[PDB]
């Protein structure tokens, strides 16, 4: 009898897990689902409501209070993180949160079977702070690569999980390492599609061309990405497949694309003129969208949108970090060899997530 604890339930993956876990034909089902986040749940309709639990996992008292009673939990899906200005700080804050979850859950869940930990491709590249300062691995990235000799909160979380799994015989684990996520959640700290949608909406509102804010390697080189639903399916697969247990796995869509073409897709979905690559002039979202708070609010008012603030949906630093750099590919061989054959057409998926942003009235 399967009982999920989604930690970070309003997040970009938490949300997909929340929609998918309760479906009738979901492997491991029928699933009971608990969902944890700090903010109150948004007032949008759920086809299959989950048991929502308000908790700050960084507080040991609150996590103990909120999660100890949840004694029927079989599977933990850890899909959150704390974003801090230095990687030392990231290790500090992220380790406490994760240890808080495990300390409350492991002693109190007699049927606990599995811990699914989501990290990412920075496993192979090193922390945001190291970018361009540090030698990283040769792509395509495979899971047999050794850890870089530079601190990474991902490594710290893995070690905690391995330690803590020895508390309970039978308890297995998995690690999930996506690249850039194409998904839905206006609650997310890193949401590329959302960010790009808001930018495109503003361009349309102002009668401006959708200028390309990025580098040539992003425009004209190969990129890949990781679909939020596919990632949720990957978590679920590890939860149910014996060949997935006690292994780290990459998750990406199984195809490649170029922003040259995705940018044209974006433009078409918003009815806006498409910018081409601008040589020898460097263009950042952070710069172009500076001071656009009141223009965004005007858009929300004029189109009866969900009332968002520009900083909560236009994650410009994240979009610039992606579009301003070359994309280094990972490999899905290991996933496929262990039995995960899921994939997504990234172009079709992109349109679908843009449509979802419009259906939930984040953008017009
Ligand atoms: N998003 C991407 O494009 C991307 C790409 C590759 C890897 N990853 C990795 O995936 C992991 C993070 O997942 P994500 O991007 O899916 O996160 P996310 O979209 O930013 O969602 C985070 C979720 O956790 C909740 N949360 C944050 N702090 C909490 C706390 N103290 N107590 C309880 N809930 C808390 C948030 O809700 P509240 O704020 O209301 O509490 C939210 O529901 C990271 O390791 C990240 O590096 C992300
Ligand atoms: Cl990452
Ligand atoms: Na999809």
């Amino acid at each position: 009898s399967s009982v999920a604890l989604i930690v970070g339930v309003t997040g970009i993956i938490g949300n997909s897990l929340a929609e998918i876990l309760p479906l009738a034909d979901t492997p491991g089902g029928p699933w009971k689902v608990y969902g944890v986040a700090r903010r109150t749940r948004p007032a949008w309709h759920e086809d299959n409501p989950i048991n929502y639990v308000q908790c700050d996992i960084s507080d040991p008292d609150d996590s103990q209070a909120k999660l100890s009673p949840l004694t029927d939990v079989t599977h933990v899906f850890y899909v959150t993180w704390a974003n801090r200005s230095t990687e030392q700080e990231n290790c500090e804050a992220n380790s406490k949160m994760f240890r808080n979850v495990l300390d409350a859950v492991i002693p109190n869940c007699p049927n606990l079977k599995h811990i699914s930990l989501q990290t990412g491709r920075k496993h192979y590249m090193g922390p945001f702070e190291s970018y361009g300062k540090i030698e990283s691995h040769d792509p395509p990235y495979t899971e047999d690569l050794p850890r870089l000799k530079y601190m990474n909160f991902y490594y710290d979380l893995e070690d905690i999980m391995l330690e803590e799994v020895e508390k309970k015989e039978g308890l297995t684990w998995s690690v999930h390492r996506p690249g850039n996520i194409f998904g839905f959640s206006p609650y997310s700290m890193m949401n590329l599609v959302g960010t790009l949608c808001v930018y495109a909406a503003i361009c349309k509102h102002e009668g401006k061309v959708l200028r390309f804010t990025g580098c040539k390697a992003a425009w004209d080189g190969y990129s890949d990405c990781s679909d939020a639903d596919l990632i949720a399916e990957h978590h679920i697969w590890a939860a149910v497949d014996p060949y997935a247990k006690n292994e780290a796995f990459n998750v990406s869509n199984g195809d490649v694309f170029k922003w040259k073409h995705f940018w044209k897709v974006l433009a078409e979905q918003f009815g806006v003129e498409c910018g081409e690559y601008e040589e020898g002039v460097d263009l950042k979202l952070q710069d172009l969208m500076k001071g656009k708070e009141p223009v965004w609010e005007e858009i929300v008012r004029e189109n009866g949108l969900t009332p968002t603030k520009l900083k909560d949906v236009g994650i410009w630093w994240f979009g610039d970090v992606i579009l301003g750099n070359e994309c280094f590919l990972d490999s899905m061989n290991k996933s496929k060899e262990h039995g995960f054959l899921g994939f997504r057409n990234s172009k079709n998926a992109f349109i679908s997530w843009i449509d979802k942003a419009k259906a939930y009235k984040i953008v017009p």
